């Protein structure tokens, strides 16, 4: 299918204010490690003041914090999700199932992806590497889009519709009783991994 609209309202979504792109490769480098991530770890990195990023962080007000006022979840989280995101011995989350095919080129990482079927509840699995997906399991897992024209936050859209599903066909019967729901899609896995890249190269092009 078409996915520049895709791609596009991703990428208008994390491009809000200055720095939050800038800042996001780094966190999500961070939270990897699977511990939360402090203000002050963040400012060294970037080489930024802490109220800098705190200024930034502030914009981004789905940004999750622990108990110490640490942060735990920007896309990539340590609060437990349907979207299960291991990196090492770490076990991690996202926030959408199409997070998880984008962070790997992200973080420079292969994490082991798993889910279940929003449909069906079958387990679902993969390994998502930077440039590859592979150990596809079932291997016509399929992945649902949406398209709120117009949200500028796709994130609470994404975070209710974007799931795994154990196939095309299952996804696709899902997705007819949604009868109106806006711009709703379904692609494969290998579909939505390709959206994943091209919102990345995107992204990254953005970047100094
Ligand atoms: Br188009």
């Amino acid at each position: 299918m078409k996915l520049a609209p895709y791609i596009l309202e991703l990428l208008t979504s994390v491009n809000r204010t200055n720095g939050t792109a800038d800042l996001l490769v780094p966190l999500l480098r961070e939270l990897a490690k699977g511990r939360p991530v402090s203000r002050t770890t963040l400012a060294g990195i970037l080489d930024w003041p802490a109220e800098r990023v705190a200024a930034v962080l502030e914009q981004a007000t789905s940004t999750e914090y622990d108990k110490d006022g640490n942060i735990i979840g920007y896309g990539l989280t340590l609060r437990e999700t349907s979207y299960v995101f291991e990196i090492d011995d770490r076990r991690l989350y996202a926030w959408c199932a199409l997070d998880t095919l984008i962070f790997p080129a992200l973080i420079g990482r292969t994490a082991r992806v798993s889910s279940h079927c929003a449909a069906t509840g079958a387990p679902v699995s993969l390994t998502v590497s930077p440039s590859e997906i592979q150990a596809v399991e079932p291997a016509g897992m399929a992945v649902s889009l949406v398209l709120p024209q117009e949200a500028a936050d796709v994130r609470q859209s994404f975070c209710c519709h974007v799931h795994f599903f154990a196939s095309v066909p299952t996804a696709e019967d899902w997705a007819s009783k949604h009868q109106g729901l806006e711009g709703l899609a379904i692609v494969s896995v290998h579909e939505a991994f390709g959206l994943g890249q091209e919102f990345n190269r995107h992204l990254l092009q953005t970047m100094s």
